[PDB]
Protein backbone atom coordinates (compact mmCIF):
# COMPACT_ATOMS: atom_id res chain seq x y z
CA UNK A 1 0.00 0.00 0.00
CA UNK A 2 2.14 2.86 1.33
CA UNK A 3 5.41 2.26 -0.52
CA UNK A 4 7.42 5.22 -1.80
CA UNK A 5 11.18 5.66 -2.09
CA UNK A 6 13.95 7.92 -3.29
CA UNK A 7 15.70 6.12 -6.14
CA UNK A 8 19.38 5.79 -5.20
CA UNK A 9 21.91 3.18 -6.26
CA UNK A 10 21.27 1.90 -2.77
CA UNK A 11 17.53 1.30 -2.87
CA UNK A 12 17.92 0.15 -6.48
CA UNK A 13 20.53 -2.42 -5.52
CA UNK A 14 18.37 -3.44 -2.57
CA UNK A 15 15.37 -4.10 -4.79
CA UNK A 16 17.30 -5.72 -7.63
CA UNK A 17 19.19 -7.88 -5.09
CA UNK A 18 15.98 -9.30 -3.68
CA UNK A 19 14.25 -9.53 -7.05
CA UNK A 20 17.05 -11.35 -8.86
CA UNK A 21 19.17 -12.82 -6.07
CA UNK A 22 17.06 -13.57 -3.00
CA UNK A 23 18.52 -17.04 -2.59
CA UNK A 24 21.83 -15.76 -1.27
CA UNK A 25 23.19 -14.03 1.84
CA UNK A 26 23.95 -11.01 -0.34
CA UNK A 27 24.30 -7.99 1.94
CA UNK A 28 25.04 -4.28 1.60
CA UNK A 29 27.41 -2.05 3.58
CA UNK A 30 27.32 1.75 3.13
CA UNK A 31 30.51 3.44 4.33
CA UNK A 32 29.22 6.94 3.62
CA UNK A 33 32.28 8.52 5.24
CA UNK A 34 34.47 6.91 2.60
CA UNK A 35 31.78 7.31 -0.07
CA UNK A 36 31.69 3.58 -0.72
CA UNK A 37 29.08 0.84 -1.13
CA UNK A 38 30.09 -2.78 -0.58
CA UNK A 39 28.08 -5.78 -1.70
CA UNK A 40 29.04 -8.24 1.03
CA UNK A 41 28.24 -11.71 -0.29
CA UNK A 42 28.27 -15.11 1.44
CA UNK A 43 28.13 -18.50 -0.32
CA UNK A 44 27.52 -21.72 1.71
CA UNK A 45 31.67 -20.54 4.50
CA UNK A 46 33.00 -18.26 1.72
CA UNK A 47 32.67 -14.46 1.87
CA UNK A 48 33.78 -11.79 -0.58
CA UNK A 49 32.86 -8.16 -1.20
CA UNK A 50 32.18 -6.05 -4.29
CA UNK A 51 32.81 -2.33 -4.14
CA UNK A 52 31.37 0.87 -5.53
CA UNK A 53 33.64 3.89 -5.04
CA UNK A 54 33.98 7.50 -6.12
CA UNK A 55 37.55 7.84 -7.46
CA UNK A 56 37.36 11.50 -6.54
CA UNK A 57 36.82 10.90 -2.81
CA UNK A 58 37.05 7.20 -1.93
CA UNK A 59 40.17 5.47 -0.62
CA UNK A 60 40.56 1.85 -1.77
CA UNK A 61 42.73 -1.27 -2.04
CA UNK A 62 41.46 -2.96 -5.20
CA UNK A 63 42.78 -6.26 -3.89
CA UNK A 64 40.43 -6.58 -0.91
CA UNK A 65 37.53 -7.13 -3.30
CA UNK A 66 36.63 -9.26 -6.28
CA UNK A 67 35.71 -6.14 -8.24
CA UNK A 68 35.99 -2.41 -7.79
CA UNK A 69 33.55 -0.19 -9.61
CA UNK A 70 33.66 3.60 -9.87
CA UNK A 71 30.49 5.69 -9.89
CA UNK A 72 30.37 9.38 -10.80
CA UNK A 73 29.89 10.76 -7.30
CA UNK A 74 26.67 12.78 -7.24
CA UNK A 75 25.35 11.48 -10.59
CA UNK A 76 25.94 7.90 -9.51
CA UNK A 77 25.87 5.22 -12.18
CA UNK A 78 24.03 4.16 -15.33
CA UNK A 79 21.09 1.84 -14.80
CA UNK A 80 22.28 0.01 -17.91
CA UNK A 81 25.34 -0.82 -15.83
CA UNK A 82 23.81 -1.56 -12.44
CA UNK A 83 21.73 -4.03 -14.42
CA UNK A 84 24.62 -5.57 -16.33
CA UNK A 85 26.05 -5.92 -12.85
CA UNK A 86 23.23 -7.65 -10.95
CA UNK A 87 22.92 -10.00 -13.93
CA UNK A 88 26.61 -10.80 -14.50
CA UNK A 89 26.69 -11.28 -10.74
CA UNK A 90 24.16 -14.10 -10.74
CA UNK A 91 26.33 -15.52 -13.53
CA UNK A 92 29.37 -15.46 -11.24
CA UNK A 93 27.53 -16.81 -8.18
CA UNK A 94 25.59 -19.59 -9.90
CA UNK A 95 28.80 -20.50 -11.71
CA UNK A 96 30.44 -20.02 -8.32
CA UNK A 97 28.31 -22.68 -6.63
CA UNK A 98 28.76 -25.38 -9.28
CA UNK A 99 32.50 -24.98 -8.70
CA UNK A 100 32.28 -24.49 -4.95
CA UNK A 101 30.94 -28.04 -4.66
CA UNK A 102 33.68 -29.34 -6.96
CA UNK A 103 36.01 -28.18 -4.18
CA UNK A 104 34.58 -30.43 -1.46
CA UNK A 105 34.73 -33.65 -3.48
CA UNK A 106 37.39 -33.06 -6.14
CA UNK A 107 40.54 -33.93 -4.19
CA UNK A 108 42.20 -32.91 -7.44
CA UNK A 109 41.20 -29.31 -6.68
CA UNK A 110 43.65 -26.97 -4.93
CA UNK A 111 42.10 -23.55 -4.25
CA UNK A 112 38.63 -22.06 -4.60
CA UNK A 113 38.11 -18.49 -5.74
CA UNK A 114 35.51 -16.51 -7.70
CA UNK A 115 36.07 -15.49 -11.29
CA UNK A 116 34.89 -12.09 -12.40
CA UNK A 117 35.87 -11.55 -16.01
CA UNK A 118 35.64 -7.84 -16.92
CA UNK A 119 35.31 -8.69 -20.62
CA UNK A 120 32.27 -10.92 -20.14
CA UNK A 121 30.97 -8.27 -17.75
CA UNK A 122 31.38 -5.48 -20.30
CA UNK A 123 29.37 -7.72 -22.62
CA UNK A 124 26.69 -7.86 -19.94
CA UNK A 125 26.52 -4.06 -19.90
CA UNK A 126 25.84 -4.21 -23.63
CA UNK A 127 23.36 -7.06 -23.24
CA UNK A 128 21.19 -4.81 -21.06
CA UNK A 129 21.94 -1.35 -22.47
CA UNK A 130 20.13 -2.60 -25.58
CA UNK A 131 16.60 -2.35 -24.16
CA UNK A 132 16.30 1.15 -22.68
CA UNK A 133 17.66 4.68 -23.06
CA UNK A 134 20.12 6.34 -20.67
CA UNK A 135 19.03 6.17 -17.04
CA UNK A 136 21.13 7.37 -14.10
CA UNK A 137 20.79 6.08 -10.53
CA UNK A 138 22.08 8.72 -8.10
CA UNK A 139 24.28 8.26 -5.04
CA UNK A 140 22.78 9.08 -1.60
CA UNK B 1 61.36 9.77 -41.99
CA UNK B 2 60.17 11.95 -39.12
CA UNK B 3 56.76 12.34 -37.53
CA UNK B 4 55.18 14.91 -35.30
CA UNK B 5 53.06 13.90 -32.36
CA UNK B 6 50.78 15.64 -29.91
CA UNK B 7 51.98 15.26 -26.33
CA UNK B 8 50.89 12.32 -24.24
CA UNK B 9 50.77 12.12 -20.48
CA UNK B 10 54.14 10.39 -20.26
CA UNK B 11 56.01 12.80 -22.45
CA UNK B 12 54.11 15.80 -21.17
CA UNK B 13 54.90 14.92 -17.58
CA UNK B 14 58.53 14.13 -18.26
CA UNK B 15 58.78 17.46 -20.07
CA UNK B 16 57.07 19.54 -17.37
CA UNK B 17 58.90 17.80 -14.53
CA UNK B 18 62.30 18.74 -15.89
CA UNK B 19 61.08 22.21 -16.74
CA UNK B 20 59.52 23.10 -13.38
CA UNK B 21 61.08 20.63 -10.93
CA UNK B 22 64.67 20.21 -12.07
CA UNK B 23 65.90 21.19 -8.62
CA UNK B 24 64.12 18.14 -7.22
CA UNK B 25 64.76 14.41 -7.47
CA UNK B 26 61.84 13.28 -9.60
CA UNK B 27 61.35 10.08 -11.54
CA UNK B 28 58.66 8.42 -13.64
CA UNK B 29 57.62 4.80 -13.86
CA UNK B 30 55.31 3.73 -16.65
CA UNK B 31 53.75 0.46 -15.57
CA UNK B 32 52.51 -0.46 -19.02
CA UNK B 33 50.84 -3.69 -17.88
CA UNK B 34 48.87 -1.99 -15.10
CA UNK B 35 48.01 1.07 -17.19
CA UNK B 36 49.62 3.28 -14.63
CA UNK B 37 52.09 6.13 -14.48
CA UNK B 38 53.88 6.84 -11.22
CA UNK B 39 55.83 9.94 -10.29
CA UNK B 40 58.58 9.09 -7.82
CA UNK B 41 59.91 11.72 -5.51
CA UNK B 42 62.87 11.88 -3.12
CA UNK B 43 63.85 14.42 -0.49
CA UNK B 44 67.24 14.38 1.23
CA UNK B 45 68.41 16.02 4.45
CA UNK B 46 71.50 15.93 6.65
CA UNK B 47 71.09 14.16 10.00
CA UNK B 48 72.97 16.05 12.71
CA UNK B 49 71.70 15.39 16.25
CA UNK B 50 71.78 11.79 15.05
CA UNK B 51 68.10 11.97 15.85
CA UNK B 52 66.76 8.42 16.28
CA UNK B 53 64.29 7.44 13.55
CA UNK B 54 62.46 4.14 13.02
CA UNK B 55 63.60 1.40 10.59
CA UNK B 56 66.95 2.84 9.47
CA UNK B 57 73.91 10.87 8.61
CA UNK B 58 72.05 11.86 5.43
CA UNK B 59 68.40 10.82 5.46
CA UNK B 60 66.32 10.11 2.38
CA UNK B 61 62.56 10.26 2.04
CA UNK B 62 60.81 8.73 -0.94
CA UNK B 63 57.19 8.82 -2.07
CA UNK B 64 55.03 8.34 -5.16
CA UNK B 65 52.04 9.85 -6.95
CA UNK B 66 50.01 7.58 -9.23
CA UNK B 67 48.00 8.02 -12.42
CA UNK B 68 45.64 5.15 -13.13
CA UNK B 69 42.84 3.96 -15.37
CA UNK B 70 39.87 3.10 -13.13
CA UNK B 71 38.62 0.76 -15.86
CA UNK B 72 42.02 -0.97 -16.05
CA UNK B 73 44.57 -0.36 -13.26
CA UNK B 74 44.67 -2.36 -10.02
CA UNK B 75 45.60 -0.01 -7.19
CA UNK B 76 46.08 0.21 -3.45
CA UNK B 77 45.30 3.87 -2.74
CA UNK B 78 47.22 3.53 0.48
CA UNK B 79 50.58 2.95 -1.25
CA UNK B 80 50.81 6.47 -2.62
CA UNK B 81 50.51 10.12 -1.70
CA UNK B 82 47.70 10.70 -4.22
CA UNK B 83 46.02 8.45 -6.73
CA UNK B 84 44.86 10.37 -9.77
CA UNK B 85 42.43 8.74 -12.20
CA UNK B 86 42.54 9.46 -15.92
CA UNK B 87 39.97 8.62 -18.60
CA UNK B 88 41.42 5.65 -20.42
CA UNK B 89 42.67 6.91 -23.76
CA UNK B 90 41.20 10.46 -23.48
CA UNK B 91 43.83 11.09 -20.81
CA UNK B 92 43.61 14.22 -18.68
CA UNK B 93 42.85 17.82 -19.41
CA UNK B 94 46.10 19.72 -19.76
CA UNK B 95 45.02 22.01 -16.91
CA UNK B 96 45.04 19.06 -14.55
CA UNK B 97 48.45 17.86 -15.66
CA UNK B 98 49.60 21.43 -15.16
CA UNK B 99 47.94 22.03 -11.81
CA UNK B 100 49.56 18.81 -10.76
CA UNK B 101 53.04 20.01 -11.68
CA UNK B 102 52.60 23.32 -9.89
CA UNK B 103 50.95 21.93 -6.81
CA UNK B 104 53.52 19.17 -6.59
CA UNK B 105 56.15 21.88 -6.46
CA UNK B 106 54.33 23.52 -3.54
CA UNK B 107 54.04 20.11 -1.89
CA UNK B 108 57.79 19.51 -2.18
CA UNK B 109 58.72 23.01 -1.10
CA UNK B 110 56.64 22.76 2.03
CA UNK B 111 57.94 19.20 2.23
CA UNK B 112 61.60 20.14 2.36
CA UNK B 113 60.78 22.82 4.93
CA UNK B 114 58.90 20.40 7.20
CA UNK B 115 61.77 17.90 6.86
CA UNK B 116 64.45 20.26 8.12
CA UNK B 117 62.03 21.24 10.91
CA UNK B 118 61.56 17.56 11.68
CA UNK B 119 65.23 16.93 12.51
CA UNK B 120 65.71 20.03 14.64
CA UNK B 121 62.38 20.48 16.36
CA UNK B 122 62.53 17.95 19.19
CA UNK B 123 58.74 18.42 19.40
CA UNK B 124 58.04 17.17 15.87
CA UNK B 125 56.73 13.62 16.18
CA UNK B 126 56.31 12.67 12.54
CA UNK B 127 57.26 13.76 9.03
CA UNK B 128 55.32 13.13 5.84
CA UNK B 129 54.12 14.86 2.70
CA UNK B 130 50.75 16.57 2.59
CA UNK B 131 48.53 16.50 -0.46
CA UNK B 132 45.48 18.72 0.10
CA UNK B 133 42.97 18.04 -2.71
CA UNK B 134 41.40 21.46 -2.16
CA UNK B 135 44.80 23.07 -2.86
CA UNK B 136 45.25 20.80 -5.85
CA UNK B 137 41.84 21.73 -7.23
CA UNK B 138 42.61 25.42 -6.72
CA UNK B 139 45.83 25.05 -8.67
CA UNK B 140 43.94 23.46 -11.53
CA UNK B 141 41.34 26.25 -11.41
CA UNK B 142 44.12 28.80 -11.51
CA UNK B 143 45.55 27.27 -14.69
CA UNK B 144 42.13 26.53 -16.21
CA UNK B 145 41.57 30.30 -16.44
CA UNK B 146 44.92 30.97 -18.11
CA UNK B 147 44.32 28.79 -21.16
CA UNK B 148 41.76 26.95 -23.29
CA UNK B 149 40.79 23.37 -22.48
CA UNK B 150 43.02 20.82 -24.16
CA UNK B 151 43.29 17.11 -23.49
CA UNK B 152 46.47 15.14 -23.27
CA UNK B 153 45.95 11.52 -24.11
CA UNK B 154 47.45 8.36 -22.71
CA UNK B 155 50.32 6.67 -24.63
CA UNK B 156 49.67 3.76 -27.03
ZN1 LIG C 1 41.55 2.69 -6.49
Amino acid sequence: SNAMKKATMLTYLEEQLEKHLGDYEVGLDWDRKNHTIEVIVRLYEFEDGLLFYNPQKSVVDDEEYLVTIPYEGKKGLRKAVLDGFIHYLKVVLDEGQSDLLDFLSDETAEVFELHWEPADFEAMIKKVAETEKEQWIAYP
